[PDB]
């Protein structure tokens, strides 16, 4: 995964091969530990996971009685491996009529732009696709769907400035059914400012997709920029206690030196990463696979 490895390489300065430099004629100690935590730290991995892996590091390393620190890479490999393997479930859009994605996440974090990707993925695999143009206050965001759909011939469903987020998705669904489409994808507003008030629009939206489908939505996509680091963790945590996460988009690995933050996020929720950002054509939206990554990462 050659692609793969150019985009980590700011992480790889750090994490995975970063780990190589940091080990080379070193003995296991105090001070090792220390070094290795600090540039677990600095690449977001944030503090309660890097604990959990310097923990199971040095457990490992005892079990096998360790003296050269070189073998500390393997280990590493494999505990890291595992964190991301347990939220390592493909998102799977098939078989629903429409198969109801809501993507979440604030503004600024590139939802509309992700949106758009995941509609020509879908349709490249044979899948007929339709959006709602929910986040009803920003015309920017609803004219930037409305014009690519046309152009690309995709239906997009959108009401007036300000219209009821939680009526043009139900309208969407509406219209997604009748016309046979295998899934509809939903914006929604982003501003964390208040809180509370974007929290109960979600919430609406949710109990009203109810009176179309029980199932709706099958998805609730939470997107994050791996670039804002640990406000990705913070901003899983908010979206997450309000409403149901059950999958999560990470974009702009590519660049930061904040990639860790994977793993923070992995280990913290317990949630799928369904897709990684690591480039800017839409395969580079790309269906996350935790040993991929792993082996990218870990690659000199």
């Amino acid at each position: 995964f050659a692609r793969l490895k150019r985009s980590l390489l700011k992480t790889k300065e750090n994490l995975g091969s970063g780990f190589i430099s940091l080990f080379r004629g070193k003995k296991i100690d105090d001070d090792l530990f220390e070094e290795l935590e600090e540039q677990l730290l600095i690449a977001d991995v944030g503090v309660e996971t890097t604990r959990k892996i310097i923990t199971n590091l040095t457990e490992g390393a005892s079990r096998k009685q360790l003296r050269d620190a070189e073998a500390l890479y393997g280990l590493l490999k494999e505990e890291m491996g595992e964190i991301l393997a347990k939220v390592d479930e493909p998102l799977n859009v098939e078989g629903k009529a429409p198969f109801v994605i809501l993507m979440v996440g604030v503004n600024g974090v590139g939802k509309t732009t992700t949106i758009g990707k995941l509609a020509r993925q879908f349709e490249q695999q044979g899948k007929s696709v339709m959006l709602a143009a929910g986040d009803t206050f920003r015309a920017a965001a609803v004219e930037q769907l409305q014009v690519w759909g046309q152009r690309n011939n995709i239906p997009v469903i959108a009401q007036h400035t300000g219209a009821d987020s939680a009526s043009v998705i139900f309208d969407a669904i509406q219209a997604a059914k009748a016309r046979n489409i295998d899934v509809l994808i939903a914006d929604t507003a982003g501003r964390l400012q208040n809180k509370s008030h974007l929290m109960e629009e979600l919430k609406k939206i949710v109990r009203v997709m109810k009176k179309l489908d029980v199932e709706a939505p099958h998805e609730v996509m939470l997107t994050i920029d791996a670039s804002t680091g640990q406000n990705a963790v913070s901003q899983a945590k908010l979206f997450h206690e309000a409403v149901g996460l059950t999958g999560i988009t990470l974009t702009k690995l590519d660049g930061t030196a904040k990639g860790g933050v994977i793993f923070s996020v992995a280990d913290q929720f317990g949630i799928p990463i369904r897709y990684i950002g690591v480039g800017e054509r839409i395969e580079d939206l790309r269906p996350f696979k935790a040993d991929d990554f792993i082996e990218a990462l870990f690659a000199r």
